[PDB]
């Protein structure tokens, strides 16, 4: 349990879908909203 996004989650929500493909989603480190961690 280490979940915490490292923009605002108003972000991270709009980048919320194609997550498993985005991988600069996963660099701007949002692992909530998506759900992925």
């Amino acid at each position: 349990g280490a979940c915490e996004n490292n923009f605002s989650d108003r972000e991270c929500e709009r980048r919320k879908k194609d997550c498993d493909s985005s991988m600069k989603f996963r660099e701007l480190s949002c692992p909530k909203t998506c759900g992925t961690c």
